[PDB]
């Protein structure tokens, strides 16, 4: 059976306890904490990519109202975010399984841009999800995993400096 785990969920969890916030700027920022993440049980001699992409939490607009992130009433369906693919795809399970995957080169934007770099809608709520896709073989594979401990608020500048705060504590 395929396993999961996010690494460096202690971290993650301080910075959900406040409401994460992620900065998105239009060439495309890098976030911290990086999503990381712990795989076993994948066929160390099958090839795999590894993709990143941001669905929607919720279809509201949120706006920090008095020191609190409160939502919109006004919701809009949330078109889907594009998928980013690990630089090390495709690569052996081995590869994979032998540190944690981390996603520290994806750049979050506002803008529809070149590529590499994935837009979101800045004051939207995100929960990041990675596919796992056994490439090459004859059987075609996914597996799906979202983070919820990895929520976070796109925003084009920190609103709650208690998240400032952790972000440089931590970096
Ligand atoms: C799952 C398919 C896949 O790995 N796509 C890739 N495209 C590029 C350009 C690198 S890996």
């Amino acid at each position: 059976e395929l396993r999961v785990g996010l690494e460096e969920s202690e971290l993650w969890l301080r910075f959900k306890e406040l409401t994460n916030e992620m900065i998105v700027t239009k060439n495309g920022r890098r976030m911290f904490p990086v999503l990381k993440v712990n795989v076993s049980g994948l066929d160390p001699n099958a090839m795999y990519s590894f993709l990143l992409d941001f669905v929607a939490a919720d279809n509201h607009r949120w706006k920090y109202v008095n020191g609190e992130w409160v939502p919109g009433g006004k919701p809009e369906p949330q078109a889907p975010s594009c998928v980013y693919i690990h630089p090390d795809s495709p690569n052996f399970g081995a590869h994979w399984m032998k540190a944690p995957v981390s996603f520290s080169k994806v750049k979050l934007t506002n803008k529809l841009n070149g590529g590499g770099q994935i837009m979101l809608n800045s004051l939207h709520k995100y929960e990041p999800r990675i596919h796992i896709v056994r490439v090459g073989g004859p059987q075609r594979m996914i597996t799906s995993h979202c983070f919820p401990e990895t929520q976070f608020i796109a925003v084009t500048a920190y609103q709650n400096e208690e998240i400032t705060a952790l972000k440089i504590k931590y970096n």
